[PDB]
RNA sequence: UAUAUAAUAGAAUAAGAUAAG
């Protein structure tokens, strides 16, 4: 798609939804 | 889409000299 223009959005951003699929346990912290 | 859990037992029965206050 050309109109996303390299800009992944909400799907890529870093809100709370985002943050809360996945189970790595932020052990090594970024 | 993750690297991890830990529980079963039993027996009846005694040796004995220190150069002291």
């Amino acid at each position: 798609n050309p109109w996303n223009d390299g800009d992944a959005g909400w799907r890529g951003a870093a809100t709370g939804a985002r943050a809360n699929r996945g189970r790595g346990g932020f052990r090594r912290g970024r």
